[PDB]
């Protein structure tokens, strides 16, 4: 549960500027009161002419978005997401992503 | 160089709540515009108590403090603290920290 989700900012209104993030850090301290999150958002909001480099996108149900790597934060137990889907089969994403962006592999 | 710094508030003001962090994050994107940081702050303000599980804490010129490991969050260059001193000699800390908290090793 707390780990691999694709939390979208609590309140899905938050997605207007800022739709989600993703679980992925303290096993432990997980989701217990916050989470170390790669807040995905809307390629389109950006710019839909974004190079490639860092901070991956994906394909959920609201559709393409992009791992805002460049930032980072933990989000809060309170506002984190209000189950809106789920990207595990993206689950490297949220790895490589960390892993690049907080390593550099 | 974007890293090994005491980096407090662009705005000491900030303090108040939140008074530093460190930048330790992209090797690539090290001082590009942007660095991951472990928003330091008052061991007092924030409780003398404080546990020794990732809560870093400092003794440096200005005084003790403790880099909020708790959320971590990429301050953007322009706000990336206003330099008030400066804590290489806890580097480690910086990384053990994000090395642990953020990898586990």
């Amino acid at each position: 549960m707390s780990q691999f989700t694709l939390y979208k900012n609590k309140d899905k209104s938050s997605a207007k500027t800022y739709p989600y993030f993703v679980d992925v850090q303290s096993d432990l301290l997980d989701n217990l009161n916050t989470r170390l999150v790669i807040p995905l958002t809307p390629i389109e909001l950006l710019d839909k002419k974004a190079p490639s480099h860092l901070c991956p996108t994906i394909h959920i149900d609201e559709g393409d978005f992009i791992m805002l790597t460049q930032q980072m934060t933990s989000v809060p137990v309170k506002i984190l997401s209000e189950p809106v889907n789920e990207l595990s089969t993206f689950r490297n994403e949220i790895i490589a992503a960390i892993d690049f962006l907080i390593t550099g592999i």
